[PDB]
């Protein structure tokens, strides 16, 4: 097993995979790494299990028929992916925790969202649909630009936002389109 989480890229406290090689800190891992259970399969191996045993499931999908899937176990589990795939990037640090805004000429966005509350929202099993997570999961990066406006900092959302899309197309096998 690797000796760095694969979320943060750091030592410390880890629990390893024993179907991969990845190792993860406890709350790295979403959902926490469970108390018991060894075996312990990661959230990459359980993701992997799914494509395997549907390999239909990666042919191509409508982005608005994958909004409108109910959160069942299997849509739960890849959104929970999905966030993981953004904390995994260092660029996450600037939208995990909650925000403030006072900047001179710029108003603070009417609904703050920020990842560690989307993270909760899906503990919580808040979103019914597909759709809730990715709005909300939208919604920072989209608050984040109308708040920066022409400061370079900006770029930030864009380039987190990126990582999201691309994600969301793997995961949920997106048809590929020019
Ligand atoms: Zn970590
Ligand atoms: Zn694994
Ligand atoms: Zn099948």
């Amino acid at each position: 097993n690797s000796n760095i989480c694969e979320v943060c890229n750091k030592w410390g406290r880890l629990f390893c995979c024993d179907t991969c090689p990845r190792s993860f800190h406890e709350h790295c891992h979403i959902p926490s790494v469970e108390a018991n259970k060894n075996p312990w399969s990661c959230i990459f191996c359980r993701i992997k299990t799914i494509q395997e045993r549907c390999p239909e499931s990666q042919s191509g999908h409508q982005e608005s028929e994958v909004l409108m899937r109910q959160m069942l176990p299997e849509e739960q589990l890849k959104c929970e992916f999905l966030l993981l795939k953004v904390y995994c990037d260092s660029k996450s640090c600037f939208f995990a925790s909650e925000p403030y805004y006072n900047r001179e000429g710029s108003q603070g966005p009417q609904k703050p969202m920020w990842l560690n509350k989307v993270k909760t929202s899906l503990n919580e099993q808040m979103y019914t649909r597909v759709e809730g997570f990715v709005q909300d999961m939208r919604l920072i990066f989209h608050n984040h630009k109308e708040f920066y406006r022409e400061d370079k900092f900006t770029r930030l959302g864009i380039q987190v936002q990126d990582i999201f899309e691309k994600n969301f197309r793997n995961i949920f096998a997106i048809q590929e389109t020019s």
